[PDB]
């Protein structure tokens, strides 16, 4: 199960100033509700070689540490050890709802970002919620009220193909394979191509970029932490991002 490879003490390491009082979701994000979290995933942290289950919970943690990030530059302990510092979006005017027949507002609810992935919009929050079992399109503020639906919203996320990006859990585990357009646009298997899932539109493609690194720094010290090596294909700057 994913104790067997990030131990309680190795998740502390990693979210080593999520408590501080300076952090906004200051004691929200708890081992056990990630670990409750994951075991409704199946295949999240299981999958392939050992090797590959420490990289996926490292890449998991990189890339939702980047979404919650509280670091800056001069940060105790450097900026890759300030992840998961917010459970909600705040800034926000807009509720967040697209009308729609598919997956209807909830009157009054706005669908902002909340928990590790940030999840924003009613089109992620009903199939997320449809998925995990609970009415995120009554409830979204169960994401940043319960930490392990929190958790859940963002395993799914990583779980979740959206067509024609794969899953990022299918690109981790050596589950997926670069078509002929994927080669010809540089897109190899490896961190980068998570990175150009999640953000690529904005982030990929167009030499160094800071929040590509940002999220790279994260990933490393995780995989350092965990022991295990990073693999290849760590950016996304020469990879054209999915259309």
């Amino acid at each position: 199960s994913v104790s067997s490879i990030v131990s309680r003490a190795q998740f502390d390491r990693m979210l080593l100033h999520r408590n501080d009082g300076a952090c906004q979701a200051k004691g929200f994000y708890t081992y056990d509700a990630f670990v409750a979290a994951a075991a409704a995933f199946p295949g999240f942290g299981t999958t392939g070689s050992a090797d590959a289950q420490k990289r996926e919970v490292a890449a998991f943690l990189a890339q939702t540490s980047h979404e919650t990030t509280g670091g800056w530059a001069t940060a105790p302990d450097g900026a890759f050890a300030w992840g998961y510092c917010f459970k909600q979006e705040r800034g926000a005017s807009s509720d967040y709802c697209t009308p729609s027949a598919q997956w209807p507002c909830a009157p009054g609810k706005r669908y902002y970002g909340r928990g590790p992935i940030q999840l924003s919009h009613n089109y992620n929050y009903g199939p997320a919620g449809r998925a995990i079992g609970v009415d995120l399109l009554a409830n979204p503020d169960l994401v940043a009220t319960d930490a392990t639906v929190g958790f859940k919203t963002a395993i799914w996320f990583w779980m979740t193909a959206q067509p024609p990006k794969p899953s990022s859990h299918a690109v981790i585990a050596g589950q997926w394979s670069p078509s002929g357009a994927d080669r010809a646009a540089g897109r190899v298997p490896g961190f980068g191509v998570i990175t150009n899932i999640i953000n690529g539109g904005i982030e990929c493609g167009h030499g160094q970029d800071s929040r590509v690194a940002d999220r790279i720094g994260f990933y490393k010290r995780y995989c350092d932490i965990l022991g295990v090596g990073y693999g290849n294909n760590l950016d996304c700057y020469s990879q054209r991002p999915f259309a």
